[PDB]
C-alpha cells in the first residue's frame, strides 16, 4: 500500500487541527451548564446525548493526518474511562490544552524533549500535591454522604451502599442486578472476582455498559490454550441442547476458535463467552481450581490426560450470574457445597502457615478474601417497572464513584482542585529554560476544566477564575447556583481517583504528541 | 466510517432548515380547512392525504445535518400519536413555534440551559391551567356526547360506546371488530389486556389500527427468556397442523428466537406475535398464570424443570382474537372452564382479605379487574360490507378521543384551550432575564396552533387571534362556519390529555434542540 | 446611472460589516498601549502612525454597501474631532459597540424606532451624569496642571498657557507661532477670530492641522456674493506684484468665482482662500467693517455704488497671519491703526448705551469682545528647527486639551468614567420593552472604550473592567504601568467635553444606521 508521509511543522498542525475537533466536540459537554451533542444514526432518531464518552467515539475525520491527531487523544478518553468510568471529558479538555500550548513552544523553537520532560515534572508533583488535597472517606456514614450526592441527592442509594460494604468490606466485590419486586434486596452469595477481561469486544450485549451479562451460563474450565474449535464441539454442541449460554475461563483462547465463537454468538446461534484464565504459571493452576470447587465445574488439562472431547457437563461448573467488563470477569453464586468451598478455603489456611516467604503470603490472602470473602447482590426496587429500571443504573453510577472515593478519596469539585494545585506549584522549576516553560504548559492547562465549566454557564472565564485563583482551599464557583463557596459544603465534589486519572493520561499523549516529527499514513 | 462536525450556530441552523421541512410540510393539513398532502409511491398512483402522521413518516432530507433536525421533531409527533392517538399536527406546530422563536434567542446571545428550563417552567405551569380549565366527563350521558361528535354527528356511534362503558366501567377493556350482519352487537367475553405490545414492528399486518390482529389463535405461556428458537421448532410446526396463527407470551423473545419468528411471519409459514409477559417478577409469574386459567392452557418456567420441547397443543391457550398495539395487548374469549377462571376469583378474592402488606390490596385489585372486570365486544353492522367498513372505522375514530375524555376530559378546541393559557400565564417569571425570555417564547408558541388553522381558512390569523384574546372564557373560532362564539355550545372541542401531550411532548424536542451545540453525522 | 438596491437584514450585514472594518482598524490605536497601523502612500516609504483621524480618513472599502457602513462612521470620527480635536478613536470604538449590540437586537426582532430613543435617552442622562463627575479648572494654578500632563510632562508649556490665559481671559483668543531665538515670547496684538470656515478643503496647505495658513497676508472684504472673475481680475492681478497670499471675506464665494479660485491655488499661481462673511444681514455689514478697520483696509460693496473693478492695494487690508479650519478663522496681528480701533471701540460701546433691545445688547458685547479683545500669541523657543517643531505640536495639541478643560472640565480618564456612568444609570428605563434593551445597549457601550485599552495592554479586559466596576469613584486601570489606583492622581484625565463628544456623536449615527432598511448605490 502506497503510504503519504509528512514531516515537522507541516505535520503537527494536522495534528492540533484534528485534536481540536474532537476536543471542541467535547469540551461544550463539560460540567452541569453543558450543551448537549447530537450524533447521526443511519437507522431512525439521531441519539441527542451529553455523555463525553458518547461523542468522542463517534469523531473521526476524513483528512488521514487530522484523523491520526483527533484518534490520539480518543484513546486517553477511553481510558480514562477504563481507570476510573469519571472524568473523560476533564481528561480532553485537559489533553487538548497541553498539546495547543506545547506544539506552540516547539514551534516558538524548543526543545520537544524537554517540555515533555517539564510537563511530567510538573505531573507528578501534582499528583504529590492532589494526594495531600484529598478528604478520606474511612467511615460508612462519609461513605453513605458520595453515594447520596452522586445519584442526584437520593438518599436510598447512599444507604444500600453504606449497607453492602458493611458486610463484604472496603476490598469486597459489590455488583447489582434487577430486583425481584418493590423492595430493595441485599444478599451475600458465594462468589468472585478476577482481573481479566473479555477475550474479543464482539462478546458484548449490554446495549451501553460495554458488558457480557449471562443468566444461568454453563462454565467451561480449561488450562491448556485452545487455538482450533475442533476440541470445543463436543461439549458446545451438549450447551445448545438445554439452551443457556456458555463461559470458558482458559489459558488463552486465541486464534482460530475464538472468531468462530465469535462468528456464532453475533450470527445468534448460542450465546458465549472467552475470558483469559488470572494470573500465570503455578499461582494460575490454584486460582482455577479455586473458581471450579466454587463453581462446581472440573478442571480440564492435557497435563494428567483430559481432553475437551470427552468432556461431559459435570466438567461444567453452574453459576447463577455472569459479568464481564473490559478488564473485569466476576461471577455471581455458583454452586458448590457450603463445605466444597470451606473445604478449599482451609487447605489455603494451611499454606499460610507452611510457607515462609515475604511475596508468597500476599497471594494466599487475596485469594481467600474473593473466595470466602463472597460477593454483594443488590437487587433494586419499585412499583411501576420503569421505575425500577431507572433507580438501576443510577445506583452503578453511584457505586463507581463511591469506589473512588474508597481508595484515593475526594478532592474539591469544579475544577478548583486542579486550579489549586496550579498556584501551590508556581515556584516549581526544571534544568533549563525549555523544561521551565514545560512546567507553565502544564500549570496553564490546569485551569482549563474550570474555564470550560464557566463557559458553558455563559459567565466569562476570565473572570471566575481570577476569583477563584484569590480566594485560598476548597473556595470554588457553582456553575449550577451562579454561587460562589465552599464547595465541599455545597456537595460539589470529585474522587481524587477520577481527578489524578485525568491529569496523567492527558498529559501522557500531550507528551507523545509533542515529541512527534514525522507521520506515515494511507494514501488518499 | 468517516464522519462529518459541525459546531454552534452553523450546527444549528442546518436543524431548524431540516426542521422548517417537516413542520411546513404539516402545519398546512391543521384544523378542518386543512390542505391536501400528496405523497408519491413507487407502485402506481399517489397517496392524497391529510394525516399528519402519514406525512410526517414520509419526510426524509437530503443533507444530512437537516435531515437530523426533521428526524428529531418526526419522534416528537410519533410519540404524541402513542400518548393519545390525537394531536400530532398539533404538537408539530408547537414544536416549530418553540424551537423558531427559541433558536432566535440563542443568537441573539442568551443561554441556552436558562431558555430551556423558562420553556418547561411555562410548561409545567400551562399543565397545571390546563386541568383546572379542562371540564370532566363523568356520567354516560356527556360521555355520548363526545362519542357523537368525534364520529361526524353520528348518534349510533355514541350510544354503543355509552352502552359498552357501562358494561365494564371506565377502567374496563373496549375492544372493535367486524359484524356479522345488519345490527350492532355487544357481548361481554373472557379476556385481558396488559401493558405489553409487540416485541418487534415487523409483526403488523394491517397498519390501520397500528397492531397485529390474529383470528382465532392459540397462546403460550413460559416465564423464561427465549434465548434460541431451536426450543420453539417442536411447538411451531405443531400449530401449523390444523393450521392457525400463534401468540407468544414470554419473559422476552431475544436474539435469534425473534429474528427467525419475523421472517417466519412475514414470508406467511405461520403467523405469530412476541409479546413480554407484564409487570416483574415476583407478580410476573402470579399475573402470567392468570392467564393460562383465562385461556386454558398451561405454564412453562424456569424454577420447575419444564421445557418446550415437550409441550403439546393441549398445553397451549386459546383465543377468539388478539389485538396488539404499541404499548397494548388485548385478549377475547378464552376457552376456559366458566368454573376454573371462577376458581382463580376464589384465589384472589382470598389475598385481598388477608394481606399484611398494604401495597398488594392496590395491585391484586388491578389483577381480578382485568381477570372478571371482563372484556366488551362491539360488532358494527350495515347491509353493505362498504358500509360495514365505513362504521366500523367511524367506532374507533371515536373511541380513542373517549377515553381521553375519561381520564383527563376535554377543553375547549379550536386551540383556544392554549391561547386562554397564555393570557393567564403573561405575570410567569423565572429566575433571570434569560429564564424570562423562555417562558414568553413558550407562551407565544401556544398561540400558533389557532393561528395556523386560520391561515388555512384563509382569514388573517393575526386578527382572529387577537379577537379571541379579547373575549374570556370558552369563546373561539370555528374555522368550517367562520363564525365566533362558544366553542363547546358548537361541539368544538379537544380532549385535555391530548392537549396536554401535545405541548409536553413539543417542548421536550425543543428543549433538547435548543441545547444542541455540536452534531456528528456521515461523510456525503 | 443603473442603481443596486438591498434591502433590510441583507443591507444591515452589508453595513455591520463595513463599520467593522474602519473599527477594527481604528480602535487598535486606542491607548498607550496602542498599536501601529501602518498606510501605503504611491511615492516612496508607507506611513506608520498611531492617529486614529489619519487611520480613518484612508479607510474606504470596495464592495459599495460596506463602503457606505465605514463611511458612515468615518463621518463621527471627523466631527469628534471638529467639535474637540482629541477623543475620534474613543468615538469610533464607541459607535462600533452601539452598532453591533444594537444590530443583534433589530436581528432579533425588536423596533429600531424604539432601540434609538432608548439609545439617545440612555445617551441624553449619560451626559447630564458626566457633568456631575467632572472636576472644573477655575484657578490657573489647575489650568497648569492640565498643559502640562498633555504636553507629555513639560512644566514649561504648562506655564505658557497660564500667562496667556491671565493676559486675554478663559473667553481670550490664544495662538501659537515660530518662534525668532532662544526663548519663548509672549505679546498681545490687535486681532480678532470669528466662527467660519473655509469654501474650500483644498485650501489648506498644512494637512497635519487640517487648516489654511498665510504670512503677511492680503485680505478682501465685500458684502456681496462673487460669482465672475471678470469683477476679481484687477484686484487678483495687483496681488503677485508685492508678492503675498490674498485673503477673501465675501457674502459667499460661488460657482467660478470658487472654481477659479480653488484649481488656481493648486498650480501655486497665487496662495488664497476665501471664507464667508460673518454673521448675517444687518449684523453682516457692521462686523466685516469691523475687520476692516482691523485689517486697515476697506469694504466693497453694490449698495452704496463701489463696483469691484476698481477695487485697489489701499482697499485690502493686511494681517501677519491669517489661520483657517473646516470651522474657525483667525486674522493674527492685523496691521491696523492705534487711533482707529480705539476709536471703533469707543464707537460700538456707545451703540449698548444705546441699546434698545436685550438681545441687541449681547451680539454687541461679543461684537467688542473680538474686536478689543485682541489676540495673544506665543513664540516657541528651543535649539534648532528640530526641538522648535515638536514642541510646538505637543502645545497645539495640549492647548486644545486646556481650552476644553475650562469649558467643561475634566473627568477621570482610562475610560472610566463612561464605566462609572454605566453602574449609576443601572436602574433606568424606557417606556417598553424593545427601549430597556436600547439603554442597556448604550451602557454596555459606554465598558468597550476601556475594556478596548485593556486589550492593547493584553491584559484580559473581562478581568480588569470587573475589578474597576468593584471599586468605586476616580479608581480605574493604568495601563502604562499596569497599575491600579486613583486617576486624577495618577495624571490620567480627558476633558469632559471630548468624552461628551465621543458619546454623543457616535450614538447619533449608530441611531440613523440601526434604522435603516434600504440602501441605494451604484451598480460595480
Ligand atoms: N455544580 C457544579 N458546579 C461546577 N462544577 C461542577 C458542578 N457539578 C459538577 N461539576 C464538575 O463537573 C465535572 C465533571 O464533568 P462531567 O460532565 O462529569 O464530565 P467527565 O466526568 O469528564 O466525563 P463524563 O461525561 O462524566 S463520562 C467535575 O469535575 C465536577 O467538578
Ligand atoms: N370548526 C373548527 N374551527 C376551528 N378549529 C377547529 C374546528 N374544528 C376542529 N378544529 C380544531 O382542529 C384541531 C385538530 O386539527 P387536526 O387536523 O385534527 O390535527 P391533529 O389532531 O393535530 O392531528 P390529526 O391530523 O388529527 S392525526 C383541534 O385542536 C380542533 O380544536
Ligand atoms: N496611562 C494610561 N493608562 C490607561 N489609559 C490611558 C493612559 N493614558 C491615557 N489613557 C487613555 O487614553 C485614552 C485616549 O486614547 P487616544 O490614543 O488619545 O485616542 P483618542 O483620544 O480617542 O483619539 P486620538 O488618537 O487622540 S485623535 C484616554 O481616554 C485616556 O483615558
Ligand atoms: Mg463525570
Ligand atoms: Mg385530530
Ligand atoms: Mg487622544
Ligand atoms: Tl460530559
Ligand atoms: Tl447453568
Ligand atoms: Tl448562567
Ligand atoms: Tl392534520
Ligand atoms: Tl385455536
Ligand atoms: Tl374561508
Ligand atoms: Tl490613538
Ligand atoms: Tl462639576
Ligand atoms: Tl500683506
Ligand atoms: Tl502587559
Amino acid at each position: 500500500a502506497a503510504k503519504d508521509v509528512k514531516f515537522g511543522n507541516d505535520a503537527r498542525v494536522k495534528m492540533l487541527r484534528g485534536v481540536n475537533v474532537l476536543a471542541d466536540a467535547v469540551k461544550v459537554t463539560l460540567g452541569p451548564k453543558g450543551r448537549n451533542v447530537v450524533l447521526d444514526k443511519s437507522f431512525g432518531a439521531p441519539t441527542i446525548t451529553k455523555d463525553g464518552v458518547s461523542v468522542a467515539r463517534e469523531i473521526e475525520l476524513e483528512d488521514k493526518f487530522e484523523n491520526m491527531g483527533a484518534q490520539m487523544v480518543k484513546e486517553v478518553a477511553s481510558k480514562a474511562n477504563d481507570a476510573a468510568g469519571d472524568g473523560t471529558t476533564t481528561a480532553t479538555v485537559l489533553a487538548q490544552a497541553i498539546i495547543t500550548e506545547g506544539l506552540k513552544a516547539v514551534a516558538a523553537g524548543m526543545n520537544p524533549m524537554d517540555l515533555k520532560r517539564g510537563i511530567d515534572k510538573a505531573v507528578t508533583a501534582a499528583v504529590e500535591e492532589l494526594k495531600a488535597l484529598s478528604v478520606p472517606c474511612s467511615d460508612s456514614k462519609a461513605i453513605a454522604q458520595v453515594g447520596t450526592i452522586s445519584a442526584n441527592s437520593d438518599e436510598t442509594v447512599g444507604k444500600l451502599i453504606a449497607e453492602a460494604m458493611d458486610k463484604v468490606g472496603k476490598e469486597g466485590v459489590i455488583t447489582v442486578e434487577d430486583g425481584t419486586g418493590l423492595q430493595d434486596e441485599l444478599d451475600v452469595v458465594e462468589g468472585m472476582q478476577f482481573d481479566r477481561g473479555y477475550l474479543s469486544p464482539y462478546f458484548i450485549n449490554k446495549p451501553e455498559t460495554g458488558a457480557v451479562e449471562l443468566e444461568s451460563p454453563f462454565i467451561l474450565l480449561a488450562d491448556k490454550k485452545i487455538s482450533n474449535i475442533r476440541e470445543m464441539l463436543p461439549v458446545l454442541e451438549a450447551v445448545a441442547k438445554a439452551g443457556k449460554p456458555l463461559l470458558i475461563i482458559a489459558e488463552d483462547v486465541e486464534g482460530e476458535a475464538l472468531a468462530t465463537l465469535v462468528v456464532n454468538t453475533m450470527r445468534g446461534i448460542v450465546k458465549v463467552a472467552a475470558v483469559k484464565a488470572p494470573g500465570f504459571g503455578d499461582r494460575r493452576k490454584a486460582m482455577l481450581q479455586d473458581i471450579a470447587t466454587l463453581t462446581g465445574g472440573t478442571v480440564i488439562s492435557e497435563e494428567i490426560g483430559m481432553e475437551l472431547e470427552k468432556a461431559t457437563l459435570e466438567d461444567l461448573g453452574q453459576a447463577k450470574r455472569v459479568v464481564i467488563n473490559k478488564d473485569t470477569t466476576t461471577i455471581i453464586d455458583g454452586v458448590g457445597e457450603e463445605a466444597a468451598i470451606q473445604g478449599r478455603v482451609a487447605q489455603i489456611r494451611q499454606q499460610i502457615e507452611e510457607a515462609t516467604s515475604d511475596y508468597d503470603r500476599e497471594k494466599l490472602q487475596e485469594r481467600v478474601a474473593k473466595l470466602a470473602g463472597g460477593v454483594a447482590v443488590i437487587k433494586v426496587g419499585a412499583a411501576t417497572e420503569v421505575e425500577m429500571k431507572e433507580k438501576k443504573a443510577r445506583v452503578e453510577d453511584a457505586l463507581h464513584a463511591t469506589r473512588a472515593a474508597v481508595e484515593e478519596g475526594v478532592v474539591a469539585g469544579g475544577g478548583v482542585a486542579l486550579i489549586r494545585v496550579a498556584s501551590k506549584l508556581a515556584d516549581l522549576r526544571g534544568q533549563n529554560e525549555d523544561q521551565n516553560v514545560g512546567i507553565k504548559v502544564a500549570l496553564r492547562a490546569m485551569e482549563a476544566p474550570l474555564r470550560q465549566i464557566v463557559l458553558n454557564c455563559g459567565e466569562e472565564p476570565s473572570v471566575v477564575a481570577n476569583t477563584v485563583k484569590g480566594g485560598d482551599g476548597n473556595y470554588g464557583y457553582n456553575a449550577a447556583t451562579e454561587e460562589y463557596g465552599n464547595m465541599i459544603d455545597m456537595g460539589i465534589l470529585d474522587p481524587t481517583k477520577v481527578t489524578r486519572s485525568a491529569l496523567q493520561y492527558a498529559a501522557s499523549v500531550a507528551g507523545l504528541m509533542i515529541t512527534t516529527e514525522c507521520m506515515v499514513t494511507d494514501l488518499p
